[PDB]
């Protein structure tokens, strides 16, 4: 506000809406996100400290923070566009490969570094995550669910995308592990390859029972405790596990391996960002530059 030249609306996020703006004296070009009021969390703007010395090549740089007039405003570095647009600009050829390994090659940099210093991003999805000319993508918006926690929707009656929650948030689970982040990232990896959201639930019960058709219903055999988690009720229809190279063809085995690692059922089992850096499917990665239309 005053101080910056709103450029264009970018999208109205989930605390806010996300603007790109100017700063009317640098001349610097940045995301503007205007946070929704007679309260504001301590816990929470501190929580927003530790996030702008959370500085990664992978992870959207997080200027300043300003609060004034019953407004919370984050300044971001900007980035031209994110990754839902790119995969809907590339859906008649897919995303070459080399490009999609890159991308979550450097999006679990970004995670094994978050994690490693005790933060969740708890909302991954196409839409926050950001593309530079240079190949580069960036891990943006961060949730502070243990600060705003998460209400019925974002901030004013829009539809929270549900495609890349994962299963023990549905099911009711209080604390969320780092293992929460993989699952999304897993979600967007079989997007990317396939040209089409794994799990497109349009509801919380249509979600989990579409994670359930494709991977089987969980019990407590791939799962120990699932059966006593707050939301899980006996009454879940059982479905069988699809092959899994029914899931996302063509990719190769060690994409597929490194897929199933992800999404395993218990958190507890599913792959770490540091383990999956290490998985054969990234031995030839590289960094190509995509092709970007501004
Ligand atoms: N989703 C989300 C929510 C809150 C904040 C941010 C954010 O920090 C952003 S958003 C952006 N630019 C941009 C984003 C999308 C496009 S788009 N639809 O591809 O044309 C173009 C530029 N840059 C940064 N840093 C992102």
């Amino acid at each position: 506000m005053e101080n910056f030249q709103k450029v264009e609306k970018i999208g109205e996020g989930t605390y806010g809406v996300v603007y790109k703006a100017r700063n009317k004296l640098t001349g610097e070009v940045v995301a503007l996100k205007k946070i929704r009021t007679e309260g504001v969390p301590s816990t929470a703007i501190r929580e927003i400290s530790l996030l702008k010395e959370l500085n990664h090549p992978n992870i959207v740089k997080l200027l300043d923070v300003i609060h004034t007039e019953n407004k919370l405003y984050l300044v971001f570095e900007f980035l031209h566009q994110d990754l839902k647009k790119f995969m809907d600009a590339s859906a008649l050829t897919g995303i070459p490969l080399p490009l999609i390994k890159s991308y979550l090659f450097q999006l679990l940099q970004g995670l094994a570094f978050c994690h490693s210093h005790r933060v969740l991003h708890r909302d991954l999805k196409p839409q926050n995550l950001l593309i530079n000319t240079e190949g580069a993508i960036k891990l943006a918006d961060f949730g502070l669910a243990r600060a705003f926690g998460v209400p019925v929707r974002t901030y004013t009656h829009e539809v929270v995308t549900l495609w890349y929650r994962a299963p023990e948030i549905l099911l009711g689970c209080k604390y969320y592990s780092t293992a929460v982040d993989i699952w999304s990232l897993g979600c967007i990896f079989a997007e990317m390859v396939t040209r089409r959201a794994l799990f497109p639930g349009d509801s919380e019960i249509d979600q989990l029972f579409r994670i359930f058709r494709t991977l089987g219903t969980p019990d407590e055999v791939v799962w120990p405790g699932v059966t006593s988690m707050p939301d899980y009720k006996p009454s879940f229809p059982k479905w069988a596990r699809q092959d899994f190279s029914k899931v996302v063809p063509p990719l190769d085995e060690d994409g597929r391996s490194l897929l199933s690692q992800m999404l395993h059922y218990d958190p507890n089992k599913r792959i770490s960002a540091k383990a999956a850096l290490a998985h054969p499917f990234f031995q030839d990665v590289t960094k190509p530059v995509p092709h970007l239309r501004l």
